[PDB]
């Protein structure tokens, strides 16, 4: 089981740029402040990396993209993943990626705003707020996540197995080996379970609170998609990624 969880946690080592332990010592115990158009300017040109909410929604797209291949190589780096057929692995990601990728989005994540651009850069969440109001209503509702989520002081280790979790599940629609996939999380949230009784000896009901952010993880999703729909119907003029299409189709 232990076992198991370091080479869940080593997987996650290989295949994830930003950690959260990087991401707090950036953050400082242990960058650029974008938060106008001016400074948005001046980003696009100082630290590299239509109108102006279109184009924040835009880096929004290339960021969750670019997390959607780590978590690719992530899944991949664990073998009981690669054992399924290929056409599992696609449905597993297709449902469960944009839920990682919101858990993680807390790693990132202070009340004031969050670290883009490989932690080069920190946009903040009063700018974001600031935006036409399609796109200012989609990324607030992570903040008030990522905050609640933060609370629980998880490490990275506690990370790479949480997400495991996430990915490998068996509730997935037009899953076609169920039983298998049942059987691989419950694998990683026994070893969840084990790892925090080791990691975080005095934190009481951690495991039982964790289940339920992945509960609501699902419903963030939930109105994530409800928003991106409203994007595609009202917004006819915004690019969206033909690999962001092919995971809300349905
Ligand atoms: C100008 C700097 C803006 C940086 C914005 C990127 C930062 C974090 C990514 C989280 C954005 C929230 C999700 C927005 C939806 C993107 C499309 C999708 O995959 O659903
Ligand atoms: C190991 C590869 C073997 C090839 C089998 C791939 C065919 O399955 C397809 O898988 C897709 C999800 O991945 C579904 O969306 C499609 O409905 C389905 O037709
Ligand atoms: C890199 C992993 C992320 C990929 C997630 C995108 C999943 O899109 C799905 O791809 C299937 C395979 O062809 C199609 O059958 C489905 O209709 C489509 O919805």
């Amino acid at each position: 089981l232990k076992a198991f969880s370091k080479h869940i946690y080593n997987a996650y080592l290989k295949n994830f740029n930003m950690t959260k332990k990087k991401a707090r010592s950036i953050l400082t115990k242990a960058p650029f402040v974008i938060h106008d158009i001016e400074t948005l300017w001046q980003a696009e040109k100082g630290l590299v990396w239509k109108e102006i909410s279109v184009h924040v929604f835009y880096r929004c797209q290339c960021t969750t993209v670019e997390t959607v291949r780590e978590l690719t190589e992530f899944a991949k780096s664990i073998p009981s993943f690669s054992s399924l057929f290929l056409n599992d692995q696609v449905t597993l990601l297709k449902y469960g990626v944009h839920e990682a990728i919101f858990a993680m989005l807390a790693s990132i994540v202070n009340k004031d705003g969050l670290l883009v651009a490989n932690g080069s850069g920190f946009v903040t969440r009063e700018f974001l707020r600031s935006l036409r109001k399609p796109f200012s209503d989609i990324i607030e509702p992570k903040f008030e996540f990522a905050v609640k989520f933060n609370a629980l002081e998880l490490d990275d280790s506690d990370l790479a197995l949480f997400i495991a979790a996430i990915i490998l599940c068996g509730d997935r629609p037009g899953l076609m080996n169920v039983p298998r996939v049942e059987a691989i999380q419950d694998t990683i949230l026994r070893a969840l379970e084990f790892h925090l009784q080791a990691n975080h000896p005095d934190a009481q009901q951690l495991f039982p609170k964790l289940l339920q952010k992945m509960a609501d993880l699902r419903q963030l999703v939930t109105e994530h998609a409800q928003m991106m729909q409203r994007i595609k119907k009202t917004e006819t003029e915004t690019s969206l990624h033909p690999l962001l299409q092919e995971i809300y189709k349905d």
